[PDB]
């Protein structure tokens, strides 16, 4: 099988590689976005790797049909950049990462909490030019404090088995608590309860309408003043413009989010005269203690490799004639 | 009683007084370091306050005693700078803060690892300036990984017990065993074997004169290619020109100090009789990843208060006349 | 002459040292404020050498008198910092430098400038990660564009020179004429001109009572959007407020300011109040085209051999018992 | 017409926009490097636009003509990136940019000058995050020092003009002397003078056999101890590891480089090793007063429109049949 590969970085590529020596696939890397126009570089490929930012839309599809594509691959969990009910007239069919590492994503959020607590990244932009001086940042002992996580699957549940080694209180949410996170010691509560007693808000769940805009002013209300939040889920899960106020009135200590590709167009203050962010994310790392990452919740080696792994097994499947349990449809809940 | 603190910087401030809302000193607050020329300044204080880079050798003691000091509190664990017999023969007193919280330091570790693991300090620089690429960026899951914990004092079993919510296989190296490390499943292990199978290294422990250059040349040619080490403890545990060129090699993966103020003119490579150079600091920062922290690991509201509500109960047993368990001498 | 130096940076210390050669006094460099309680320090010195920052308040003055100091040599033009009868009183003698060097003011001007129009700034952050992507650096050609001076005196006139090199069309406003700006072809033109024609404004004029606010927000409406604004003078001479309105609607496309020590403390936005700071700084050089320097523009090592010379120099006018034209009074 | 524009950023994208109003071709920006792969997106254009990164080889202009591809514009002066023996025996027409606006270069190198000069650069990332500390930001005034510019075409006489009006004495090196610099007051000197009395040394020479690494050891021990070198000129003018060297033994004062994107690669570690890297230009950045900037010189609004001015002017020269004086031939000289 020849393989098309859209959008690689220099870590797709080597992990893709790496995983390859097992599958023997023909790799072929290309930079640039799937687009309608880009499409015609597939000629000569049976599938095509893709990635949040790819574009998957009905024409794009057709283009690719049109070349004798027949498989396309998400090296990534999130799949609504393609139109899977084009892709099934189309005869097209689609497979993806179901999850990410939960290890990877909750050390990950662990990392943010800790550079944020020390003021580790400020630290290094002293220390790098030889700057010495602690003035502005202290931080916090985690150990006894109390921590609320949200939503336990794997992810968080993967957080608070960190979060209890550091000696924290812990506390979760979650519409359906788990066994798992109760053999360890957790508190199940409401969100209310979490937001007034939690030290530290680490969010670990889906994005669904029930959750949309979950930390609003309401919830920032309900908070401890200086309190640290990290978002390695979805942007949604906070209203951005409640977050920023809360920063301005010192509600909210830190903020760490992961921000995801398809997101950060918006993710914004926002106004409707001049100018906006990006300059939001300047201005918030300037003047507060917040810190963003680009997606980087599943970027290790070995995470980098299960997604790689996962990705080629698929397109073996597809070629095979075996069952692909990673397919998508139409039907999926979460399109 | 009136206290001079000498070398304040804003957080020292702010938690002494907070804590002195308990006690009642006058406090006297100085930017300055002491030294000999400066110790005039204590003139009418029975006490001072001072920390890692104050000078207490024998000749500004001996102007501290003919200015009506008599006591010396060390806001801080070290007290190599110092003279204890010339503060003995001046009859003068000396008090200190025992260990910093150890929950504090073990975090800072911690939180040094963590930020060099997932290059979090780089991507910073990127995104507070909206530069979202993550090339270079790759870090390594931690779970599953072996760390080696050098040192099981309270300290280094706080570190042990965070390790292990992250799921690693624990090594340690002491020469006194620690139930508490027992307890938590560590393998204690002889040096060898802990740098041979350690993808994590941590040093936990005091210096002493057996374990000057802990880390040496030997000892970095023992380990894993791409290892990480992670100093919290005093700098001469490693001798940095070995560890320079440790990470020239690409032997040591990541690098992580906590660089005493004390010691900051250390760490050299060098060069003879050139400036006192701080460029190596800015040379390995920007090589290799790399990350110096300037004594920072106690750095907490918790510790700070700890340290402070400390001091002031050194300082009110002496005024007592009580005995103070933190003195350096009777 | 032994003489005390305090507020001492590497800077002051090292050119001072080298002009003290053609004068052989004995210093003395303290990094410290002089202060009242600091003051004692200088026991053993007739005189001492102070910056802009130390207090010079009568209550110090006269712990200096006691501790047999003469003379106090100020290394800077400013002296708000010093009480002037009050040192006359006690027959103490104040001498300062008169101006910092014209082209160094003038140079540093230009340099922000031109670090601003291109981004120099923001380059660095970039490529010191070997980041070299230039999206949101375009800068301006600057031959062909209007310059607007405000003050030809000798730091103005030294930057028309410049800007005249850059092939610049050059205005001015001052209440007096200076030939040498003319010679340049610099042409005089009432304010409001000066604001309407003007892409790059300097402003190299002393504070007035009459010019307090001159750059306010009517001063900004007048203005071309995109104007680059610099100001090596005194804060006041801007309206803090209104600049900061004129960035956020974009009228002004960059600003440069050298921020003066004793004024950094204003600088209002300005909220009231939790609690006091710079967060402004921060602000505005994240979200615009901003650039601060920390009263720089003098900061040369020909400028500060020049200011070092002045005060030796006016000191040996004072042991000689000559008069100092730098001198303060008699 | 239709014009194809590979490698696109967004001021080119611009700047080319704002310029057709004039024009009005149909405009296609590409964000991706032409090659060989991507030279299919091309069909249905009469043209391409190209920068320095672009593969104008014989493969890729093959495939250009192929698709139907007629023209092709360099929105710059180098051409090295394209095979002129083929294009001609394709029939293909290739144009370019002759020279950049030299006000805009110039005022570049100077204001790299300046910013080493004053540490302005340092300060800026002290002073964003409040930190008001002077030292190691000492810098030198410029007026009664000497400036010993090499090459005296329009660049460097625009640089000339600048540094007369710091009060700087003046010396140049060219093997050709102009007149316009003399009649600045230039004092042309041979290059051992020029490199022992220049406080300030700046680069505006194109490379050529005779020049490739002027700058070297020898040049670097003739020179004053703490010189600075501005080389907004091409990267092959200084033997870098000269540079290096000169640099460690603090020879060089400072130095400021435009990279050009063809030669980053360049730039001598060395051990060549991995192989091959750039954190040679982190270090530097850190240890040293350098600074780079990448191939930034002409980014300027008026620079831009010029290029792109010249760009569609070339283009519609082509399509009329009119005579390009910018169009290039094989037995050009660079080459
Ligand atoms: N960045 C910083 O400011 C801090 C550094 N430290 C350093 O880390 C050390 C550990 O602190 P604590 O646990 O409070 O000390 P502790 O005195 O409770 O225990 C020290 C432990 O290290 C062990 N040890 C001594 N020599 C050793 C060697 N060659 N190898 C392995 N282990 C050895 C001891 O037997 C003991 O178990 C301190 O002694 C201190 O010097 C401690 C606190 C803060
Ligand atoms: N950032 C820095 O390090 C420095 C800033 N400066 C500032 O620059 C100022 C000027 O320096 P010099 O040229 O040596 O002074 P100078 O006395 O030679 O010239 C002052 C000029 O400004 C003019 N002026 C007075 N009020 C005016 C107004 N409302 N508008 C326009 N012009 C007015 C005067 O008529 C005179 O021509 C200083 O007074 C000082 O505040 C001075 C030295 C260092």
């Amino acid at each position: 099988m020849k393989l098309a590969v859209y959008s690689t970085k220099q870590y797709d590529k080597k992990y893709l590689q790496q995983v390859n020596e097992a599958f023997g696939f023909e790799l072929e890397f290309f930079d640039f976005l799937l687009t309608e126009k880009t499409a015609k570089t597939a000629n000569g490929c049976e599938a095509v790797c893709i990635f949040v930012n790819d574009d998957g839309s009905r024409p794009v599809l057709e283009e690719l049909k049109k070349h004798g594509v027949k498989y396309i691959a998400l090296r990534c969990a999130g799949f609504n950049n393609v139109d899977l009910d084009a892709a099934k007239e189309l005869g097209l069919q689609v497979v993806r990462v179901p999850a990410y590492s939960p290890e990877a994503v909750a050390e990950h959020a662990i990392g943010m909490m800790m550079t944020l607590n020390r003021r580790i990244h400020r630290a290094y932009q002293r220390t790098r030019d030889a700057n010495f001086s602690l003035e502005g940042l202290t931080g916090f002992t985690m150990h006894g404090k109390t921590a609320g996580v949200i939503g336990t699957g794997k992810i968080g549940v993967a957080a608070l088995r960190i979060l209890k080694g550091f000696g924290m209180r812990l506390l979760a949410f979650d519409p359906y608590p788990s066994t798992a996170a109760l053999d360890l010691g957790v508190e199940y509560v409401d969100l209310q309860t979490l937001f007034a007693e939690s030290d530290v808000i680490s969010l670990h769940c889906p994005l669904t309408p029930e959750n949309y805009h979950l930390l609003n002013h309401a919830a920032f209300d309900q908070m401890k003043n200086g309190v640290m939040i990290i978002n390695t889920s979805r942007g949604a899960l906070i209203d951005s413009q409640a977050a920023i106020e809360a920063l301005k009135n010192q509600k909210i200590g830190s903020l760490g989010m992961d921000v995801y590709e398809n997101e950060r167009d918006l993710f914004f203050e926002d106004k409707s005269v001049d100018v906006i962010q990006d300059d939001v994310f300047r201005r918030l790392s300037a003047c507060h203690n917040v810190l963003f990452t680009g997606h980087q919740a599943f970027l290790t080696a070995e995470a980098l490799i299960s997604i790689s792994e996962t990705t080629l097994q698929n397109l073996s499947q597809l070629e095979k004639g075996e069952a692909c349990p990673n397919a998508l449809f139409k039907h999926h809940h979460h399109h």
